[PDB]
């Protein structure tokens, strides 16, 4: 029903229809109050604009040979590339730069756009066969993502459990089956971190007692399908600040909601995997989506670089200090953790092998490095930013307002020049933009985002070993090692190509 | 003279036998405050010397040609070492990528400057001779003569040190510069400190007002004249008061880090390349093609001593039995990223090449800058990493085998020095005396220095980054996206039509009023 405010059965959404498309009385709360209409809501209204226009992008003509490819369904109609399956390396490359070109339109800054969950579309697409009963359930998601660009977002996890109640009273936090009908099953159960999801149309809910091991997937208009929302900072942003004084935060803010659920009905077309504990667990490594979507989050962090990269020039342009040798020499790191992302997007696609029924799966080992250096890029390029744009960050006026009263302007002009012939207007712009990338509770809630998502710091790096033994590259490694071992032994080597030291071995003498 | 000359055959390079003949020429090498006599028979020397000449004959085992030859370009109907010839595809980049690899695995990753590196050399010579001017031809000539034998050349680079308490002569005199024109070359003296395993190469290139300090040449290591002063050998004292055993890299990989001096050497014009020229000398770094090709080499080589360093510390952890425990997991999971990065980097530096000239193509520029800006970091880190978790074991490993091979102090190293998974005192030991020659000998040391310092300092290797970000256009790139950012708005609110104007939300008049 969402995609039936299509105009048109051949293309995605417009973002005009995507928006309409939201008016659908999804229960949203924020700040004890009730969202009657998230396109028109002050918290809501700019971020759901924001990805209207990455709908309107595919539209473009100049766009479409970047950003669309014919549909693989017999439809006739076209979608974002990365919303149909890739059938080889080069279609990957493709699918690269169509998501680099959404995420620009952004900056890099929205990490949770429609392109995103395209992978767990592509994922169902290509391993229908995976999901048993359930096999054409994929199928036909797959094809409904892929036609329409529904926006799907994933929920996945848990609530805290406190463990001091009884064991009694802690099953009721979990997603849980509560009831099998002819027409679906009942759930309930909480999600914490349903990243925009204030703003899709779906979510992919997953994970003894199988009654607990589901994936299905919900509309956000089902009744008893509620979202507890954040802190809002473009709300905040555009009660007390202004678009010059936050920049991004007026426009970028993707409210990370709890999603609950009170009771409610996932039709059976809905279910992919059932009281099923076997599926559950292989999911991750054999499902595909784990596998596919970091492709999509290397390279919409490596755009983000991109801008950070330059915003961190042009801001010491403002201040002067870009010539000094030491300042020149942390924008080049910076530069380097940013080509670091171009680099492994780049291995992600050229060693990309074939999968299943065609499918090609992204170079593995990359996407686990992705994983784990991202958090330490990201930290170092925030501290390098922090320690040479120093004093301009901190003093800047509070509000464009103090530049539209010349009484105060009259100073700013005088007092607050950017250091290379630049007026105050532009230099106090530049360093409000960094300021709303680093230093704002946007900026404070981005770092942590990319700092801590995918997992923590020990689960990543585990996951990046587990890789290594998994493909068979850690024994491969072991068989170098093992191979110079046995090379020699306790009397001497075992291959003819070495001199013997016999003959100078000076211990006998010493001792 | 001549050594491809030692080769049975013109239509291949050296085998490892011929090789090590060609090396017994009487170059001037010291050590030790000693000439040395014979490289390949010296106890500095001859373990090194046989571990290159594996990679000669590895060449010619039929199993390894798939992956580790070409024919030549050149017409002789010969075959080489992939690197070795020009590449004119990304495929190609991959194939000598491959072959890189399958020769470092033959060190273990250990040996930097094998005769790939400076094939790099030869290939940009024989991709972009006319840079050279008069000396085009020597370029040419150069390229098929190292491409059909497998010369080993290597690169003096490094100036010495200048005493700025002395007079501006006599600090003018240190640097290479010509001394005499004549009509058979010219004679040249100065030195390069930090000549990598020189004592083991056929030639070396020596590069950079007064024009006489402007060049660039290739000298014969036994050309008269040619001396290398060495650095202390830890291949002679692993060999003196150890055993392969007790310090089984030491003994086979040290690559001598030498002082090159020339005193009075007479240089052949066939071997000048560039001639009291600083227009060419300041030009040849971006343009010569060798500073934007051999970094696919060293990459990959370290890549290779990573994948080394990771299976040896797990093997370590598996001695002490830590592995299971999920802290220690993650550190080796982290090494594990670091390894993975600089294969990724490998691959994007063959698949994002770009064409060049003459039909020739070069590695992707910015994975080359960030390959070489990571590598200190992640060496520095894997290090701490590998010391902060195989501790203990490191410390207190019996002194010899001599102990192992005396039963009245193995009976107390079987019984109190046994492996953490049922693995035998004897194995444990030489597993984590390995990881010690890798890390804490002082063959480890060096190559830690080695690995952070090389390519230069930190500062520069992070300035040539951002310079090549900014010379390519990508930080132009990267700005026009921060400049249409900024011109989405002014200081009265957006200037695009689709964002919500904050007017009627604004509550600041109503809170200051
Ligand atoms: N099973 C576990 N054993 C030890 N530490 C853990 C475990 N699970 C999570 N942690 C740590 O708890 C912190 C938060 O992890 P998380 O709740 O996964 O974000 C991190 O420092 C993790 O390393
Ligand atoms: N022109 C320079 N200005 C400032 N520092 C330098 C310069 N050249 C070298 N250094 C520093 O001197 C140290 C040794 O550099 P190098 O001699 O290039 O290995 C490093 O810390 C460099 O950053």
């Amino acid at each position: 029903k969402p995609e039936d405010f299509r105009a048109s059965t051949q293309r995605p959404f417009t973002g005009e229809e995507y928006l309409k498309s939201l008016q659908d009385g999804r229960e949203i709360y924020i700040y004890g109050e009730r969202v009657k209409d998230v396109t028109t809501h002050p918290a809501f209204r700019n971020a759901a604009a924001s990805v209207a226009q990455l709908y309107d992008a595919l539209h473009k003509p100049e766009m479409q040979d970047s950003l669309c490819w014919n549909t693989d369904t017999g439809s006739g109609g076209y979608t974002h590339k990365f919303f149909r399956v890739a059938k080889s390396a080069d279609d990957l490359r493709q699918q690269r730069d169509a998501i680099a070109e959404w995420s620009r339109l952004s900056y890099g800054w929205m990490g949770r756009t429609p392109d995103y969950k395209a992978a767990f579309g592509c994922a169902l697409g290509a391993n229908p066969g995976f999901y048993g009963q359930f096999e054409q359930n994929a199928r036909n998601w797959y094809t409904r993502i892929q036609e329409t660009g529904l926006y799907f977002n994933h929920a996945i996890v848990n609530p805290p459990i406190d463990r001091h109640l009884p064991t009694d009273k802690v099953k009721d936090v979990y997603i849980k089956l509560e009831k099998e009908t002819d027409a679906g099953i009942i759930v309930s159960g909480a999600k914490v971190v349903a990243t925009n999801s204030a703003l899709t149309h779906y979510n992919m809910i997953g994970s003894s007692d199988p009654d607990f091991a589901l994936m299905f997937v919900a509309p956000m208009d089902a009744d008893g399908v509620k979202l507890i929302s954040r802190a809002s900072y473009e709300m905040v942003a555009g009660a007390t600040g202004s678009p010059y004084d936050y920049p991004l935060s007026s426009r970028f803010d993707e409210n990370d909601a709890i999603l609950v659920m009170d009771n409610v009905l996932i039709p059976w077309e809905n279910v992919l995997i059932y009281r099923d504990f076997d599926r559950c667990r292989r999911w991750t490594m054999e499902g595909g989506f784990a596998r596919m979507y970091p492709l999509q989050a290397c390279v919409r962090l490596a755009v983000k670089l991109d801008f950070i990269t330059a915003l961190l020039k042009k801001s010491l342009e403002c201040t002067g200090t870009l010539e000094f040798r030491g300042v020149q020499a942390d924008l080049g790191e910076v530069v380097a953790w940013r080509n670091t992302f171009w680099a492994l997007s780049d291995s992600m696609c050229s060693e990309a092998t074939p999968w299943v029924n065609g499918a090609y799966l992204p170079d593995h080992a990359a996407l686990q490095t992705y994983r784990v250096l991202a958090p330490m890029a990201y930290a170092k390029i925030k501290n390098i930013i922090e320690r040479n744009v120093t004093s301009g960050l901190i003093y800047l006026p509070s509000s464009a307002r103090d530049l539209n009263n010349p009484q105060i302007d009259q100073y700013l002009a005088k007092y607050v020049r950017g250091s290379n012939g630049m007026d105050h207007v532009q230099r106090i712009k530049i360093l409000k933009l960094m300021w709303d990338a680093i230093g704002s509770e946007f900026g404070g809630r981005h770092e942590l985002y990319e700092i801590n998502y995918s997992g923590s710091q020990d689960e990543i790096r585990l996951q990046c070993l587990r890789q290594a033994q998994n493909s068979g590259n850690m024994d491969k490694m072991m068989a170098m090692v093992d191979r110079c071992l046995s090379e020699y032994d306790q009397d001497g080597w075992t291959v003819p190509h070495l001199h013997n030291n016999d003959d100078i071995n000076m211990l006998d003498k010493l001792l």
